[PDB]
């Protein structure tokens, strides 16, 4: 009436299915029994399809419905109340033993459907055989206890069942399963009727009931397999739920229905094969409850539910693949997990400024309040965007969707920064720069290689800050003069051992990160000019390569070595005296260069941009 129709979270997220339970035995009975449970598994070894849907629980003002008013009465309705259930004991002619346990299994059959009368579960009698099978019309005693044992409970003499040895065991089982699924669907439609029953009546225009009455005809039709009366009491309850308008700050109950029966409602189709409607549904759905809100929106609002409706969508997605629908592939496949990640930042983010309004001051219901900013505070943890991409990540690979790969890589990467992880991060930056290097895309290249400077820097990972700054360097005009000159001279102090001067800009933990590194490390665009390649008898070359500098801001002109190419034999422009090579060897000899070994200011590049043949 005013409490929620339904609270529970992830509602039979697994496929619903027929429900069969039955008493707790002790272990030797249940030794006797192995090869009955596993032929019941046998299922699970063979194809679903040949699986019967059934499953084993193995148990121990109008007026307000039965067995419909509660969302517990409901999980009771899910698996507490199995819909057959059948006592196990061995059927076995005997002499006292016979008697004996006719006296027993009559009673304890008593007390269960003593039990089970008003949850109206059929109880189905089958009893297993060790011996030799019964030709049916020879024994009168088994007539005997035939009739016995059905007056006993009333249990008729169809519902009587004998279990044989496993050549036979295997068919009696299957057609146990047959039965079990009829009397439980019997057991289903009578509920229903219930259900119907109930419906004609109206608390006065609650509809609260008529939505609990479809969720729960939508269990009905789910269970048995007709997946769409189910669907159609569905759109109707949740049309129902648009119906009454919201009359105050709980929407959020409003909002968790939706996503509930929203759930449920795009899986349908997607049982269906209705793609086309899931996606619509799903769409109409979200920008519906975006506009839903309007205040409070403690920022717990429409952030967390937002991002866990898009990671159910792109749940139901998978679940669609593993049935094969890629028609919602081929256009896009992993839609919805980036959606979901960025709502997740935008959730990290309201809980920046939810802090922040906590810090204000903080006389009724505040403290719950308070308990919810507590409670978002252990949501802090942000590795959900991780996780997220990660997933986005994959999805993306599986169609070839590259281009957000890498900007969810990088996003992955600054959420890293933002962890302060920033090894990770330097790591993924380090796959990420060649890309974009073929990429070409000047605007971004530079714009990722200020941050891949920076996660060098805090990592003191130094060979690759040195090498990002000298293809920085290379093409640096874009950035101000000034801080290239910066550059330079910090990448000249690191190569000789000095610090990088920004000392504010660094940390006392980083600075012990790059005092410590360096043992292991070790070792302006400019060109190549070979004056005579394919040598012949008698010759000799100087210095013909030109050393052009792309950068405003000179190379400091101190030394430089050129490594003798091997290639045959082992052996503002800058123009000077070094002019190596002055001897003589074999000749139809060419050369190329590996790298500059540029002791210019620096000790060497250590990026290749020493091209060998231009």
């Amino acid at each position: 009436m005013t409490m929620d129709a339904t609270a529970l979270p992830s509602e039979l997220l697994v496929t619903p299915q027929p429900l069969v339970g039955f008493c707790g035995l002790d272990t030797a009975r249940v030794s006797v029994h192995k090869a009955v449970w596993e032929a019941f598994s046998g299922s699970l070894q063979r194809k679903a399809a040949d699986r019967a849907a059934v499953q084993y629980k193995l148990l121990p003002e109008w007026y307000h419905p039965k067995g419909i008013l509660k969302r517990n009465w409901m999980l009771k309705h899910l698996h507490v109340l199995p819909s057959v259930v059948v006592l196990f004991q061995d059927m076995e002619w005997n002499d006292l033993q016979w008697t004996e346990k006719q006296v027993q299994c009559a009673a304890i059959v008593q007390a269960l459907k003593n039990t089970l009368q008003e949850r109206n579960t059929r109880l189905c009698l089958v009893l297993l055989q060790r011996a030799a099978p019964l030709p049916p019309g020879e024994d009168l005693l088994a007539a005997e206890r035939a009739a016995s044992l059905t007056n006993a409970c009333g249990i008729t003499s169809k519902m009587l069942f004998i279990l044989p040895h496993t050549e036979h065991l295997t068919g009696y089982a299957l057609r146990l399963e047959s039965a079990f699924l009829d009397m439980a669907q019997s057991y289903y439609a009578l509920m229903s009727k219930r259900i119907r029953n109930h419906r004609d009546q109206l608390t006065a225009a609650h509809t609260s009931l008529k939505i609990r009455h479809q969720f729960k005809l939508g269990f009905v039709a789910e269970m048995r397999q007709d997946f769409s009366t189910g669907q159609k009491h569905y759109f109707q309850a949740y049309a129902n739920l648009d119906e009454i308008r919201i009359n105050d700050g709980n929407c959020l109950e409003i909002k968790t229905l939706a996503g509930f029966l929203n759930y449920k409602i795009c899986r349908l189709m997607f049982k269906l094969k209705t793609p086309r409607d899931a996606i619509n549904q799903f769409i109409i759905h979200v920008e519906k409850h975006k506009s839903r809100v309007g205040f409070k929106d403690l920022a717990f609002e429409h952030h967390a539910w937002l991002s866990t409706q898009h990671s159910v969508f792109a749940e139901l997605f998978c679940e669609a693949i593993k049935n094969g629908l890629p028609a919602l592939q081929t256009q896009h496949p992993g839609i919805y997990y980036h959606k979901a990640a960025e709502f997740v930042m935008k959730r990290r983010d309201a809980a920046m400024e939810a802090y922040a309004a906590m810090q204000a001051s903080s006389v009724a219901e505040q403290q719950a309040n308070m308990q919810l900013c507590d409670q978002e505070r252990s949501y802090n943890h942000s590795a959900a965007i991780i996780a997220l991409l990660s997933q986005a990540m994959a999805q993306f690979k599986i169609y070839k969707c590259l281009r957000f790969r890498k900007k969810l890589a990088i996003d992955m990467a600054e959420e890293y920064l933002k962890s302060g992880d920033h090894a990770k991060a330097l790591t993924l930056y380090s796959l990420m720069l060649p890309d974009y290097r073929q990429e070409k895309w000047t605007t971004i290249f530079t714009d990722v290689l200020l941050k891949t400077l920076r996660c060098a820097l805090l990592s003191g990972s130094v060979a690759d800050y040195i090498a990002c700054s000298v293809e920085a360097l290379s093409l640096r005009h874009q950035s101000d003069q000034s801080e290239r000159i910066l550059i330079l001279e910090n990448l000249w102090q690191v190569f000789q051992g000095v610090p990088p001067m920004p000392k504010t800009q660094l940390t006392p933990e980083a600075q012990a990160l790059w005092t410590s590194a360096l043992a292991n490390v070790k070792s302006v665009e400019m060109c190549a000019t070979f004056e005579r390649v394919q040598l012949s008898n008698d010759d000799l070359l100087q210095l013909q390569l030109i050393v052009r500098v792309l950068t405003d801001i000179p190379l400091r002109i101190r030394s430089f070595h050129v490594i003798l190419a091997d290639a045959g034999n082992p052996q503002s422009y800058y123009q000077l005296f070094c002019s190596t090579e002055a001897q003589q060897f074999h000749e139809n000899t060419q050369l190329r260069i590996v790298r500059l070994e540029a002791h210019m200011g620096t000790d060497q590049v250590a990026a290749l941009l020493t091209c060998s043949s231009n």
